[PDB]
DNA sequence: ATTTAATCCAATGGTTACAA
DNA sequence: ATTTAATCCAATGGTTACAA
């Protein structure tokens, strides 16, 4: 089991047996690598060639040695990536809150949607499409739980531009 | 049980208990509508909207009535539609002449996948990217024989242009 | 009382084995 | 001798039930 993550601050290195935020997000950066990687074998065999992280790509994380990655984890976190890439000094501000009262990293984690909602809001509720217009995001899923909150979100803005 | 195609010309109804190409093509474009439709209640509801024909809209092609759809048939066949898509000119010479020869249908689906693969040469070897660049073609997973076809092809090419 | 990662599941793209 | 469409299958995106 790989130690557990705490919220720390842009460029902290956590201390004793735990991990950091810029490590967490750094895991993103090499399951990019290992995409990129999958897309030149499958291009060269004329195969059909991923355009996301797949089953297939953490396959090739594993049998490459990169054992503490893991699909669960990743589509847990995916969403905070997601505020590091499109609005770097939110997510480096929401972090340092977060710390500064010491909360938990489950806890930090449900903030992050939030501002994610905002975003999409200022891109006509198309969150697909936010995710499609940065090239690091444009990899990953959508999670379904982050798609739920900007659809209950439009439809609460819609029955209220009913005045 | 549908009744079976046969080769015909552009225009030409088939007599008897026959269907002719013009309705098999046909097909082809009512799944596309069927698709927009599958699109426009996903994107309603917030919920992933495919972009691609998929076993999500021969359900609803099903439920819709339309029995005499089926996916292992619409699978069979895409790379014939690919062509009358691809360049309609050469579809229709090729019909005429199956034709005129006495062919089954069996015979002129084979002969669809040459001039399918003379387009990929001429556009880097890559005919994912052909599909996609055709409106109506988009929508259709290339078949993985025509992808064979068309690597086997390549790697002819780069063993002949060694002289 | 928290946080992690193995397990399981319905549905998918793709094919095979069959029927007419 | 041909042509069609039901069936089956390994692998997928996604989640749950569990362990540490």
């Amino acid at each position: 089991r790989e130690h557990p993550f705490i919220v720390t601050e842009p460029g902290e290195v956590a201390r004793g047996k735990k991990n950091g935020l810029d490590y967490l997000f750094h895991l993103y950066e090499q399951c990019r690598e290992f995409l990129l990687q999958v897309q030149t074998i499958a291009k060269d065999r004329g195969e059909k060639c991923p355009t996301k992280v797949t089953n297939q790509v953490f396959r090739y994380a594993k049998k490459s040695g990169a054992s503490y990655i893991n699909k669960p984890k990743m589509r847990h976190y995916v969403h905070c990536y997601a505020l590091h890439c499109l609005d770097e000094e939110a997510s480096n501000a929401l972090r340092r809150a977060f710390k500064e009262r010491g909360e938990n990293v489950g806890s930090w984690r449900q903030a992050c949607y939030k501002p994610l909602v905002n975003i999409a809001c200022r891109h006509g509720w198309d969150i697909d499409a936010v995710f499609n217009a940065h090239p690091r995001l444009s990899i990953w899923y959508v999670p379904t739980k982050l798609r739920q909150l900007c659809h209950l979100e439009r439809n609460n803005a819609v029955a209220a531009a009913a005045a």
